[PDB]
Protein backbone atom coordinates (compact mmCIF):
# COMPACT_ATOMS: atom_id res chain seq x y z
CA UNK A 1 0.00 0.00 0.00
CA UNK A 2 1.24 3.50 -0.71
CA UNK A 3 1.38 6.22 2.16
CA UNK A 4 1.71 9.25 0.72
CA UNK A 5 3.08 12.08 3.13
CA UNK A 6 1.46 16.34 1.77
CA UNK A 7 2.61 19.44 2.82
CA UNK A 8 2.91 22.48 0.84
CA UNK A 9 4.30 24.29 3.89
CA UNK A 10 7.95 22.91 5.33
CA UNK A 11 8.56 22.19 8.41
CA UNK A 12 5.40 20.65 9.79
CA UNK A 13 7.21 17.26 10.51
CA UNK A 14 6.08 15.72 7.19
CA UNK A 15 9.79 14.01 7.00
CA UNK A 16 9.71 13.10 10.61
CA UNK A 17 6.06 11.73 10.13
CA UNK A 18 7.39 9.61 6.80
CA UNK A 19 10.38 8.05 8.91
CA UNK A 20 8.59 7.21 11.90
CA UNK A 21 5.49 5.84 10.27
CA UNK A 22 7.63 3.60 7.68
CA UNK A 23 9.71 2.27 10.58
CA UNK A 24 6.87 1.61 12.53
CA UNK A 25 5.61 -0.10 9.87
CA UNK A 26 8.59 -2.13 8.62
CA UNK A 27 8.11 -4.56 12.12
CA UNK A 28 5.40 -6.86 11.02
CA UNK A 29 5.42 -6.24 7.12
CA UNK A 30 7.97 -5.07 4.28
CA UNK A 31 8.62 -1.42 4.22
CA UNK A 32 9.90 0.44 2.06
CA UNK A 33 10.45 4.48 2.54
CA UNK A 34 10.88 6.57 -0.86
CA UNK A 35 12.40 10.10 -0.34
CA UNK A 36 11.19 12.55 -3.60
CA UNK A 37 12.38 15.72 -2.08
CA UNK A 38 15.71 17.07 -3.20
CA UNK A 39 16.52 18.30 0.36
CA UNK A 40 16.29 14.36 1.26
CA UNK A 41 15.46 15.04 5.06
CA UNK A 42 14.30 11.20 5.18
CA UNK A 43 17.57 10.36 3.34
CA UNK A 44 19.34 12.29 6.29
CA UNK A 45 17.24 10.45 8.98
CA UNK A 46 17.94 6.74 8.13
CA UNK A 47 21.71 8.12 8.69
CA UNK A 48 22.80 8.48 4.66
CA UNK A 49 23.42 11.15 2.25
CA UNK A 50 21.68 13.32 -0.64
CA UNK A 51 24.06 11.10 -3.74
CA UNK A 52 25.08 14.01 -6.08
CA UNK A 53 24.46 12.36 -9.33
CA UNK A 54 21.40 12.26 -11.59
CA UNK A 55 20.02 8.99 -11.04
CA UNK A 56 16.96 7.55 -12.21
CA UNK A 57 13.88 7.52 -10.28
CA UNK A 58 13.49 4.43 -7.80
CA UNK A 59 16.69 2.49 -9.71
CA UNK A 60 18.76 2.50 -5.87
CA UNK A 61 17.75 1.72 -2.65
CA UNK A 62 19.35 0.45 0.77
CA UNK A 63 18.12 -1.77 3.72
CA UNK A 64 18.14 0.64 7.42
CA UNK A 65 16.75 -0.60 10.26
CA UNK A 66 14.49 -2.95 8.18
CA UNK A 67 13.60 -0.21 5.97
CA UNK A 68 14.17 -0.51 2.09
CA UNK A 69 14.93 3.64 1.82
CA UNK A 70 15.47 5.03 -1.74
CA UNK A 71 17.62 7.78 -0.98
CA UNK A 72 17.14 11.43 -1.99
CA UNK A 73 19.39 12.69 -5.30
CA UNK A 74 20.23 15.82 -7.14
CA UNK A 75 18.21 13.73 -10.17
CA UNK A 76 14.84 15.02 -8.71
CA UNK A 77 14.97 18.30 -9.02
CA UNK A 78 15.48 18.18 -13.24
CA UNK A 79 12.07 15.44 -12.29
CA UNK A 80 11.00 18.62 -9.94
CA UNK A 81 11.37 21.62 -12.63
CA UNK A 82 10.04 19.65 -16.29
CA UNK A 83 9.11 16.06 -15.24
CA UNK A 84 6.35 13.68 -16.80
CA UNK A 85 4.02 12.99 -13.67
CA UNK A 86 2.39 10.07 -15.72
CA UNK A 87 5.95 8.47 -16.09
CA UNK A 88 6.84 9.20 -12.57
CA UNK A 89 3.12 8.00 -11.56
CA UNK A 90 3.84 4.38 -13.67
CA UNK A 91 7.41 4.09 -11.62
CA UNK A 92 6.05 4.84 -8.11
CA UNK A 93 3.48 2.19 -8.72
CA UNK A 94 5.89 -0.55 -9.80
CA UNK A 95 8.21 0.40 -6.98
CA UNK A 96 5.04 -0.23 -4.49
CA UNK A 97 3.80 -3.37 -6.01
CA UNK A 98 7.17 -4.62 -3.98
CA UNK A 99 5.87 -3.90 -0.63
CA UNK A 100 3.16 -4.29 1.76
CA UNK A 101 3.96 -0.52 2.36
CA UNK A 102 5.61 2.51 0.70
CA UNK A 103 5.65 5.35 2.42
CA UNK A 104 6.58 8.19 0.01
CA UNK A 105 8.40 11.54 1.20
CA UNK A 106 7.15 14.47 -0.78
CA UNK A 107 9.23 18.22 -1.17
CA UNK A 108 7.28 21.23 0.44
CA UNK A 109 5.03 22.03 -2.18
CA UNK A 110 2.77 20.68 -4.38
CA UNK A 111 4.64 20.56 -7.48
CA UNK A 112 5.01 17.46 -10.11
CA UNK A 113 6.69 14.60 -7.73
CA UNK A 114 3.27 16.03 -4.80
CA UNK A 115 0.96 15.46 -7.58
CA UNK A 116 2.60 11.86 -9.08
CA UNK A 117 2.58 10.66 -5.34
CA UNK A 118 -0.86 11.78 -5.00
CA UNK A 119 -2.55 10.58 -7.85
CA UNK A 120 -1.13 7.05 -7.29
CA UNK A 121 -1.27 6.85 -3.42
CA UNK A 122 -3.98 4.27 -1.79
CA UNK A 123 -3.85 7.01 1.20
CA UNK A 124 -2.60 10.82 1.38
CA UNK A 125 -1.62 11.85 4.98
CA UNK A 126 -0.98 15.92 6.06
CA UNK A 127 0.65 17.03 9.30
CA UNK A 128 -1.36 20.29 10.77
CA UNK A 129 0.41 22.73 13.31
CA UNK A 130 -1.76 25.58 15.19
CA UNK A 131 0.31 28.22 13.64
CA UNK A 132 -1.45 30.00 10.84
CA UNK A 133 0.59 28.84 8.23
CA UNK A 134 0.00 25.80 8.36
CA UNK A 135 -3.68 26.29 8.18
CA UNK A 136 -3.82 28.41 5.31
CA UNK A 137 -1.69 25.01 4.12
CA UNK A 138 -4.30 22.47 4.86
CA UNK A 139 -7.22 24.64 3.25
CA UNK A 140 -5.76 24.78 0.24
CA UNK A 141 -5.04 21.25 0.26
CA UNK A 142 -8.60 20.20 0.28
CA UNK A 143 -8.57 22.04 -2.68
CA UNK A 144 -5.82 20.34 -4.26
CA UNK A 145 -7.61 17.17 -3.26
CA UNK A 146 -11.37 18.11 -4.82
CA UNK A 147 -10.19 19.10 -7.93
CA UNK A 148 -8.06 15.52 -8.29
CA UNK A 149 -11.18 13.64 -6.07
CA UNK A 150 -8.71 12.49 -3.33
CA UNK A 151 -8.87 11.95 0.51
CA UNK A 152 -6.26 12.33 2.88
CA UNK A 153 -5.80 12.05 6.60
CA UNK A 154 -4.63 14.95 8.73
CA UNK A 155 -3.54 14.69 11.89
CA UNK A 156 -2.13 17.61 14.43
CA UNK A 157 2.00 17.74 15.56
CA UNK A 158 3.74 20.02 18.07
CA UNK A 159 0.75 20.59 19.96
CA UNK A 160 -0.88 19.03 22.74
CA UNK A 161 -4.18 20.20 21.97
CA UNK A 162 -5.47 18.45 18.33
CA UNK A 163 -6.83 21.06 15.65
CA UNK A 164 -10.22 20.93 13.44
CA UNK A 165 -11.32 22.30 10.65
CA UNK A 166 -14.93 21.17 9.91
CA UNK A 167 -15.32 22.77 6.21
CA UNK A 168 -12.68 20.42 4.97
CA UNK A 169 -14.51 17.88 3.81
CA UNK A 170 -11.65 15.89 1.72
CA UNK A 171 -9.62 16.19 4.96
CA UNK A 172 -10.62 13.82 7.73
CA UNK A 173 -8.85 15.50 11.08
CA UNK A 174 -7.94 12.46 13.26
CA UNK A 175 -7.63 12.55 17.00
CA UNK A 176 -3.68 11.80 16.76
CA UNK A 177 -1.67 14.68 18.71
CA UNK A 178 1.91 14.46 18.76
CA UNK A 179 3.54 16.71 21.47
CA UNK A 180 7.11 18.50 21.34
CA UNK A 181 9.91 15.94 22.72
CA UNK A 182 13.38 15.27 23.19
CA UNK A 183 13.18 12.10 21.09
CA UNK A 184 13.15 13.65 17.72
CA UNK A 185 15.66 16.05 17.94
CA UNK A 186 18.49 13.58 20.07
CA UNK A 187 17.29 11.03 17.22
CA UNK A 188 17.73 13.64 14.56
CA UNK A 189 21.36 14.24 15.61
CA UNK A 190 21.62 10.92 15.76
CA UNK A 191 20.26 10.06 12.07
CA UNK A 192 18.40 7.87 12.97
CA UNK A 193 14.38 7.11 13.34
CA UNK A 194 12.90 8.34 17.08
CA UNK A 195 11.29 5.06 17.31
CA UNK A 196 14.16 2.90 17.41
CA UNK A 197 16.56 5.42 19.47
CA UNK A 198 13.46 5.21 21.75
CA UNK A 199 13.49 1.21 21.84
CA UNK A 200 16.69 1.59 23.68
CA UNK A 201 17.18 5.20 25.19
CA UNK A 202 14.01 5.13 27.57
CA UNK A 203 11.85 1.27 28.98
CA UNK A 204 8.33 1.89 27.96
CA UNK A 205 8.43 3.84 24.93
CA UNK A 206 5.94 6.87 24.56
CA UNK A 207 6.31 7.82 20.52
CA UNK A 208 5.22 4.29 19.13
CA UNK A 209 1.49 5.27 20.31
CA UNK A 210 1.16 8.32 17.89
CA UNK A 211 2.28 6.30 15.04
CA UNK A 212 0.25 2.89 16.19
CA UNK A 213 -2.80 4.88 15.93
CA UNK A 214 -1.62 6.75 12.61
CA UNK A 215 -1.29 3.06 11.13
CA UNK A 216 -4.57 1.62 12.29
CA UNK A 217 -6.37 4.41 11.55
CA UNK A 218 -4.95 4.36 7.57
CA UNK A 219 -5.26 1.09 7.20
CA UNK A 220 -9.01 1.17 7.76
CA UNK B 1 46.57 3.04 5.09
CA UNK B 2 44.93 -0.24 5.71
CA UNK B 3 44.23 -1.69 9.23
CA UNK B 4 43.06 -5.24 9.74
CA UNK B 5 41.63 -6.21 13.07
CA UNK B 6 42.50 -9.75 13.87
CA UNK B 7 41.36 -12.56 16.27
CA UNK B 8 40.44 -16.25 16.19
CA UNK B 9 38.17 -16.39 18.96
CA UNK B 10 34.69 -14.49 18.65
CA UNK B 11 33.31 -12.36 21.49
CA UNK B 12 36.57 -10.24 22.42
CA UNK B 13 35.43 -6.59 20.48
CA UNK B 14 36.46 -7.75 17.00
CA UNK B 15 33.59 -5.89 15.26
CA UNK B 16 32.91 -3.05 17.88
CA UNK B 17 37.01 -1.94 17.42
CA UNK B 18 36.14 -1.67 13.87
CA UNK B 19 32.75 -0.23 13.37
CA UNK B 20 34.18 2.60 16.16
CA UNK B 21 37.42 3.45 14.97
CA UNK B 22 36.37 3.59 11.17
CA UNK B 23 33.73 6.12 12.75
CA UNK B 24 36.51 7.70 14.43
CA UNK B 25 38.83 8.19 11.70
CA UNK B 26 35.68 9.33 9.64
CA UNK B 27 35.68 12.33 11.50
CA UNK B 28 39.19 13.79 9.31
CA UNK B 29 39.89 11.45 6.85
CA UNK B 30 37.90 9.75 4.41
CA UNK B 31 37.14 6.76 5.72
CA UNK B 32 35.98 3.28 4.71
CA UNK B 33 34.86 -0.14 6.40
CA UNK B 34 35.02 -3.20 4.60
CA UNK B 35 33.15 -6.66 5.93
CA UNK B 36 34.63 -9.70 5.46
CA UNK B 37 33.04 -11.58 7.80
CA UNK B 38 30.10 -13.34 6.38
CA UNK B 39 28.15 -13.31 9.32
CA UNK B 40 27.87 -9.13 8.67
CA UNK B 41 28.51 -7.81 12.64
CA UNK B 42 29.50 -4.59 11.01
CA UNK B 43 26.96 -4.76 8.86
CA UNK B 44 24.36 -4.97 11.45
CA UNK B 45 26.48 -2.29 13.71
CA UNK B 46 25.98 0.06 10.39
CA UNK B 47 21.70 -0.75 10.76
CA UNK B 48 22.03 -3.22 7.48
CA UNK B 49 21.64 -6.56 6.27
CA UNK B 50 24.17 -8.91 4.39
CA UNK B 51 23.34 -9.05 1.21
CA UNK B 52 21.98 -12.71 -0.02
CA UNK B 53 23.95 -12.28 -3.47
CA UNK B 54 27.32 -13.52 -4.51
CA UNK B 55 28.83 -9.87 -4.93
CA UNK B 56 32.22 -9.16 -6.11
CA UNK B 57 34.81 -8.19 -3.25
CA UNK B 58 34.23 -4.68 -2.66
CA UNK B 59 31.67 -3.68 -5.14
CA UNK B 60 28.77 -2.75 -3.02
CA UNK B 61 29.36 0.41 -0.87
CA UNK B 62 27.04 2.53 1.17
CA UNK B 63 27.52 5.63 3.22
CA UNK B 64 26.74 5.47 6.71
CA UNK B 65 27.77 8.07 9.31
CA UNK B 66 30.07 9.13 6.98
CA UNK B 67 31.68 5.63 6.96
CA UNK B 68 32.24 4.04 3.17
CA UNK B 69 30.72 0.22 4.89
CA UNK B 70 31.15 -2.32 2.43
CA UNK B 71 28.58 -4.82 3.88
CA UNK B 72 28.98 -8.56 4.46
CA UNK B 73 27.63 -10.90 1.57
CA UNK B 74 27.36 -14.75 0.31
CA UNK B 75 29.85 -14.21 -1.51
CA UNK B 76 32.67 -14.18 0.89
CA UNK B 77 31.38 -17.45 1.84
CA UNK B 78 33.05 -18.62 -2.07
CA UNK B 79 35.96 -16.72 -1.00
CA UNK B 80 36.45 -18.49 2.34
CA UNK B 81 36.44 -21.73 0.66
CA UNK B 82 38.72 -22.03 -1.75
CA UNK B 83 39.88 -18.12 -2.53
CA UNK B 84 43.08 -17.50 -3.66
CA UNK B 85 45.14 -15.42 -0.73
CA UNK B 86 47.20 -13.34 -3.62
CA UNK B 87 44.22 -12.37 -5.65
CA UNK B 88 41.92 -11.85 -2.52
CA UNK B 89 45.05 -9.30 -1.33
CA UNK B 90 45.55 -7.34 -4.30
CA UNK B 91 41.69 -6.76 -4.66
CA UNK B 92 41.56 -5.59 -0.76
CA UNK B 93 44.65 -3.37 -2.19
CA UNK B 94 42.58 -1.68 -4.92
CA UNK B 95 39.81 -1.55 -2.11
CA UNK B 96 41.99 0.56 -0.11
CA UNK B 97 43.51 2.67 -2.54
CA UNK B 98 41.24 5.04 -2.42
CA UNK B 99 40.59 5.99 1.35
CA UNK B 100 42.90 7.85 3.90
CA UNK B 101 41.57 4.84 6.45
CA UNK B 102 40.75 1.23 5.53
CA UNK B 103 39.46 -0.66 8.13
CA UNK B 104 38.66 -4.25 7.94
CA UNK B 105 36.19 -6.45 10.07
CA UNK B 106 37.36 -10.57 10.29
CA UNK B 107 35.96 -13.46 10.83
CA UNK B 108 36.63 -15.26 13.69
CA UNK B 109 39.47 -17.61 12.40
CA UNK B 110 42.58 -17.28 10.43
CA UNK B 111 41.55 -18.62 7.60
CA UNK B 112 41.80 -17.37 3.27
CA UNK B 113 40.51 -14.23 4.31
CA UNK B 114 42.20 -13.13 7.61
CA UNK B 115 45.12 -14.01 6.40
CA UNK B 116 44.41 -12.40 3.31
CA UNK B 117 43.15 -9.04 5.30
CA UNK B 118 46.98 -9.28 7.31
CA UNK B 119 49.02 -10.22 4.29
CA UNK B 120 48.65 -6.27 2.94
CA UNK B 121 47.69 -5.18 6.21
CA UNK B 122 49.49 -1.64 7.03
CA UNK B 123 48.72 -1.91 10.58
CA UNK B 124 47.31 -5.03 12.69
CA UNK B 125 45.27 -4.68 15.76
CA UNK B 126 44.20 -7.61 18.01
CA UNK B 127 41.55 -7.06 20.75
CA UNK B 128 42.39 -9.47 24.02
CA UNK B 129 40.46 -10.12 26.83
CA UNK B 130 41.53 -11.40 30.25
CA UNK B 131 39.52 -14.58 29.67
CA UNK B 132 41.76 -17.94 29.46
CA UNK B 133 40.63 -18.84 25.40
CA UNK B 134 41.52 -15.02 24.51
CA UNK B 135 44.79 -15.32 25.97
CA UNK B 136 45.34 -18.57 24.39
CA UNK B 137 44.13 -16.80 20.82
CA UNK B 138 47.20 -13.86 21.12
CA UNK B 139 49.64 -16.48 21.18
CA UNK B 140 48.24 -18.34 18.07
CA UNK B 141 48.33 -14.84 16.58
CA UNK B 142 51.65 -14.42 17.54
CA UNK B 143 52.77 -17.62 15.94
CA UNK B 144 50.90 -17.31 12.35
CA UNK B 145 52.37 -13.26 12.12
CA UNK B 146 55.62 -15.41 13.09
CA UNK B 147 54.85 -17.79 9.92
CA UNK B 148 54.02 -14.87 7.55
CA UNK B 149 56.15 -12.18 8.70
CA UNK B 150 53.96 -9.06 10.47
CA UNK B 151 53.23 -7.33 13.54
CA UNK B 152 50.47 -6.79 15.61
CA UNK B 153 49.74 -4.31 18.29
CA UNK B 154 46.98 -5.69 21.13
CA UNK B 155 44.49 -3.52 23.72
CA UNK B 156 42.52 -5.01 25.98
CA UNK B 157 38.52 -5.20 26.26
CA UNK B 158 35.73 -6.03 28.64
CA UNK B 159 38.50 -5.25 31.10
CA UNK B 160 39.67 -1.88 33.29
CA UNK B 161 43.25 -3.70 33.86
CA UNK B 162 45.38 -4.18 30.74
CA UNK B 163 46.51 -7.55 29.80
CA UNK B 164 50.21 -8.16 29.02
CA UNK B 165 51.78 -11.28 27.79
CA UNK B 166 55.64 -12.28 27.28
CA UNK B 167 57.78 -14.14 24.51
CA UNK B 168 55.16 -12.43 22.26
CA UNK B 169 57.70 -11.06 20.44
CA UNK B 170 55.66 -9.89 17.80
CA UNK B 171 52.32 -8.63 19.30
CA UNK B 172 52.87 -5.31 20.91
CA UNK B 173 50.76 -4.65 23.99
CA UNK B 174 49.52 -1.43 24.31
CA UNK B 175 48.49 0.28 27.93
CA UNK B 176 44.83 0.78 25.95
CA UNK B 177 42.28 -0.49 27.84
CA UNK B 178 38.51 -0.27 27.12
CA UNK B 179 36.07 -1.12 30.37
CA UNK B 180 32.41 -2.41 30.00
CA UNK B 181 30.02 -0.16 29.22
CA UNK B 182 26.41 0.08 28.49
CA UNK B 183 26.60 2.33 25.70
CA UNK B 184 28.06 -0.57 23.82
CA UNK B 185 25.06 -2.62 24.40
CA UNK B 186 23.15 -0.48 23.57
CA UNK B 187 24.57 0.92 20.09
CA UNK B 188 24.65 -2.81 19.49
CA UNK B 189 20.65 -3.22 19.81
CA UNK B 190 20.28 0.36 18.17
CA UNK B 191 22.50 -0.95 15.49
CA UNK B 192 25.21 2.33 15.07
CA UNK B 193 28.23 2.98 16.23
CA UNK B 194 29.10 3.77 20.17
CA UNK B 195 31.42 6.90 19.47
CA UNK B 196 28.10 8.19 17.52
CA UNK B 197 25.38 7.26 20.05
CA UNK B 198 27.55 8.40 23.26
CA UNK B 199 27.67 11.94 20.85
CA UNK B 200 24.24 12.77 21.99
CA UNK B 201 23.21 9.82 24.87
CA UNK B 202 25.90 11.83 27.27
CA UNK B 203 27.23 15.48 27.62
CA UNK B 204 30.97 14.84 28.02
CA UNK B 205 32.17 12.40 25.81
CA UNK B 206 33.51 9.02 27.36
CA UNK B 207 34.56 6.09 24.71
CA UNK B 208 36.02 8.58 22.34
CA UNK B 209 39.52 8.69 24.41
CA UNK B 210 40.43 4.89 23.78
CA UNK B 211 40.06 5.69 19.50
CA UNK B 212 41.59 8.87 19.84
CA UNK B 213 44.96 6.68 21.65
CA UNK B 214 44.30 3.96 19.23
CA UNK B 215 44.74 6.13 16.55
CA UNK B 216 48.23 7.20 18.02
CA UNK B 217 49.40 4.12 18.71
CA UNK B 218 48.88 2.57 15.37
CA UNK B 219 49.92 5.17 13.53
CA UNK B 220 53.48 6.27 14.69
N1 LIG C 1 6.79 16.54 17.52
C1 LIG C 1 8.01 17.11 17.42
N2 LIG C 1 8.65 17.56 18.52
C2 LIG C 1 9.87 18.14 18.45
N3 LIG C 1 10.54 18.31 17.30
C3 LIG C 1 10.01 17.90 16.12
C4 LIG C 1 8.69 17.27 16.12
N4 LIG C 1 8.42 16.97 14.83
C5 LIG C 1 9.47 17.38 14.08
N5 LIG C 1 10.42 17.94 14.85
C6 LIG C 1 11.71 18.50 14.41
O1 LIG C 1 11.55 19.45 13.35
C7 LIG C 1 12.67 19.39 12.48
C8 LIG C 1 12.20 19.41 11.04
O2 LIG C 1 11.02 18.62 10.93
P1 LIG C 1 10.73 17.76 9.60
O3 LIG C 1 10.14 16.43 9.98
O4 LIG C 1 11.96 17.83 8.72
O5 LIG C 1 9.57 18.65 8.92
P2 LIG C 1 9.45 18.84 7.32
O6 LIG C 1 10.15 17.63 6.74
O7 LIG C 1 7.96 18.85 7.07
O8 LIG C 1 10.16 20.14 7.03
C9 LIG C 1 13.40 18.09 12.78
O9 LIG C 1 14.72 18.37 13.26
C10 LIG C 1 12.59 17.40 13.85
O10 LIG C 1 13.43 16.85 14.87
N1 LIG D 1 33.39 -3.09 26.57
C1 LIG D 1 32.21 -3.72 26.37
N2 LIG D 1 31.27 -3.76 27.34
C2 LIG D 1 30.09 -4.38 27.16
N3 LIG D 1 29.74 -5.00 26.02
C3 LIG D 1 30.58 -5.03 24.96
C4 LIG D 1 31.90 -4.37 25.08
N4 LIG D 1 32.52 -4.56 23.90
C5 LIG D 1 31.69 -5.27 23.10
N5 LIG D 1 30.53 -5.55 23.74
C6 LIG D 1 29.38 -6.31 23.20
O1 LIG D 1 29.77 -7.65 22.92
C7 LIG D 1 29.01 -8.15 21.81
C8 LIG D 1 29.92 -8.87 20.84
O2 LIG D 1 30.99 -7.99 20.50
P1 LIG D 1 31.67 -8.06 19.05
O3 LIG D 1 32.61 -6.89 18.92
O4 LIG D 1 30.60 -8.30 18.01
O5 LIG D 1 32.51 -9.43 19.22
P2 LIG D 1 33.39 -10.09 18.05
O6 LIG D 1 34.79 -9.62 18.36
O7 LIG D 1 33.16 -11.57 18.21
O8 LIG D 1 32.81 -9.54 16.77
C9 LIG D 1 28.37 -6.95 21.13
O9 LIG D 1 26.95 -7.04 21.25
C10 LIG D 1 28.87 -5.73 21.89
O10 LIG D 1 27.78 -4.83 22.12
MG1 LIG E 1 11.36 17.36 4.79
MG1 LIG F 1 30.89 -10.12 15.03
Amino acid sequence: MIVTVINQKGGVGKTTTSVNLSYYLSKEKKTGLLDLDPEGGATISYGMKRELKELPLGEKSVNIFNVEVFPAHIGLLKLELNGDVEEISNKIKEIGKQFDFLVIDTPPNLGTLAISAMLVADRIVSPVTPQPLALEAIKNLDSRLKSIGKNAYSFTNFSKKVVKLDNLSSVKFTEITIPPSRLFIEASRLGVPALRYEEVRIKKPKLANYYQQLAKVISE
